[PDB]
């Protein structure tokens, strides 16, 4: 008789509870009156009187559960009421406990593959529906199995085969068979991460891959410039979506973490979807959180000296009273070498690790820290040891020490050491032999025509007396330099004796600072060599 009308809904057929929905009856013949039928019954009637148009609206504001069901549209032209538009199933979510949807292994799927998702729910007699967020809505319906241990009803969906052209976003629903038009509120969006075949995004970690706990860090995913959304993922276990990306320079998907915890460490990969579909995943960037296991801090030492000559063998010692599995050295903020198995020494009650370095390339110069961690948690490290710094000399002119303020000192005289050189080094390093610390200062350009470095030590005590050496380096250079002749600092007033012989060794010095005392007169001993006491 007459052209069957077209019934449309906004928003979609599956609407969340308590939201406004609108039906639209459309035709071209005429518009005398429109009628909306709900489940085979006259629900509403809109007349084109009191503005004249060709399409009629039916608003159902504040939708509740009772508004779910079949809807048809009929119209009348002249005095002919004509048939029905093909029915439209309005579905309302709510009334139930929210189901859970879990990527059974991981959301990761190489294109053309299937992933299994488990959908759980507490409801006794319920069917499960898995839908994907796409144009032509893909659905799957399963019966619920019951896990007697967890006392929960679950069903598994094998969603696939996953095509690399379309973004896959899965959601689950639970619903009673007897009332099909009423589903549960949708579970959390499970988005599948597809390993495409386009170029790989470079993944980066700006502050570093090693981060102390509770601190901030950022993960960048830069790559193809026809990319739209960047993802970060962990083997165990994360999903993160970035839509708003820095366009300058080029698509840079930024991720920000305010404070690092246990659940932020692990191996990260960057997945990416774009106009030409998905891309091959990034390299596995391993994020490491330290500061955890903050009870037993490891301790780091070095032998034979914190400063070794170029081309020598030198061992670092990572030790801890706690039975860690492995110890790892880090230079600056970066990992160094690899992990070594801990080794329980029977004598020192310690767990030991000997990082042997030989020969010493100028690359080993830096600040080392040893961490302890366990096998089952490779990304959760201990609290860093007190730093042990390494200097490596060998290849430049030996920068002599001025050694002013005298050569033999009495507590307490403000001792300062100057380290000069003919070669214009941009930085000098002073070291007291047998010590663990190395001092460094920016050299100042004196008028004469070279650089002098000021090393202001504290008040002279009995402990400040020893042997000193200075080293020189440039700005662009990572190579430190061979040290000068040893400076022997001698301290007085450290023995209850006054010499009258002018006791293994005997010292003799001028009232003025001589270039070197020979071995007023002073008296020392072979064991405690740098300690003296006299009056003449
Ligand atoms: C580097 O250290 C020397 C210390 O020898 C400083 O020299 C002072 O110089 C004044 C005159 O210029 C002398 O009267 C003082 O006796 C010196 N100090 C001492 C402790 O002897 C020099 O100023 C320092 N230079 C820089 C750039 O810090
Ligand atoms: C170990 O280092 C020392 C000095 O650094 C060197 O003389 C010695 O030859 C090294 N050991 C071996 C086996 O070469």
């Amino acid at each position: 008789s007459l052209p069957k009308p077209i019934l449309r809904v906004q928003p979609d057929s599956v609407v969340s509870r308590w939201t406004k929905v609108t039906f639209f009856c459309e035709e071209t013949i005429g518009a005398n009156e429109y009628r909306l039928y709900k489940d085979g019954k006259l629900y509403k009637t809109v007349t084109k009187n009191k503005k004249p148009a060709n399409k009629a609206e039916f608003s159902l504001s504040n939708v509740d559960l009772s508004n779910a069901g079949q809807y048809e549209c009929s119209y009348s032209t002249q005095y002919k009421s004509s048939g029905y538009s093909d029915p439209l199933k309005l579905v309302v979510t709510g009334h139930y406990w929210t189901p859970s949807l879990l990527a059974q292994a991981s959301p990761v799927v190489t294109s053309g593959g299937y992933v299994t998702l488990q959908c759980e729910s507490w409801h006794n007699d319920h069917k499960f529906i898995l839908t994907v967020e796409g144009p032509q809505k893909l659905s799957w319906t399963q019966d619920s199995q019951y896990n007697y241990s967890t006392r929960k009803y679950h069903a598994l969906f094998s969603v696939g085969p996953v095509t690399p052209n379309q973004r896959w976003i899965c959601r689950c629903y639970s619903y009673d068979r007897n009332r099909p038009y009423v589903w549960s509120p949708p579970s959390e969006s499970v988005e599948l991460l597809v390993s495409g075949n386009l170029q790989k995004p470079t993944i980066k970690a700006e502050p570093g891959s090693v981060i102390t706990s509770k601190r901030a860090m950022t993960i960048w995913c830069q790559g193809n410039l026809d990319a739209e959304v960047y993802f970060l993922h962990n083997e165990g276990s994360q999903k993160t979506q970035s839509t708003q990306t820095l366009q300058q320079p080029g698509n840079k998907g930024k991720f920000f973490i305010p404070s690092m915890t246990r659940q932020h460490a692990g191996q990260y990969r960057c997945y990416c979807y774009g106009s030409a579909g998905w891309s091959q995943p990034s390299d596995t960037l391993e994020l490491v959180v330290t500061g955890i296991y903050e009870h037993y801090k490891p301790r780091l030492s070095v032998l034979p000296s914190p400063v070794v000559t170029a081309g020598g063998n030198m061992t670092l010692h990572c030790a801890s009273d706690f039975h860690y599995d492995k110890f790892i050295l880090t230079k600056e903020d970066k990992k160094f070498g690899n992990s070594l198995d801990t080794e329980h020494i029977s004598s020192s009650r310690q767990y030991r690790a000997l990082f042997i370095i030989g020969p010493t390339t100028p690359t080993h110069t830096g600040t080392f820290r040893c961490y302890g961690y366990f096998k089952n948690a490779p990304q959760l490290w201990s609290v860093p040891s007190d730093l042990q710094q390494i200097l490596i000399s060998g290849l430049s002119k030996k920068p002599s020490l001025l050694t002013h303020q005298g050569h033999i000192l009495d507590p307490g005289m403000t001792l300062t050491l100057q380290c000069y050189s003919d070669i214009n080094y941009d930085r000098f390093a002073l070291h007291k032999v047998g010590g663990a610390d190395i001092m460094q200062h920016s050299s100042q350009q004196t008028d004469t025509g070279f650089s002098v470095a000021n090393f202001t030590l504290g008040y002279v005590s009995s402990s400040t007396g020893g042997q000193y050496r200075c080293y020189g380096a440039h700005n662009l250079s990572s190579e430190w330099s061979a040290s000068s002749e040893p400076l022997d600092i001698l301290i007085t007033g450290q023995l209850p004796l006054t010499p009258s012989l002018s006791v293994d060794t005997f010292i003799l010095s001028k009232e003025g600072s001589a270039q070197q005392p020979l071995r007023r007169c002073y008296g020392a001993q072979n064991s405690s060599f740098y300690l003296l006491s006299s009056a003449s």
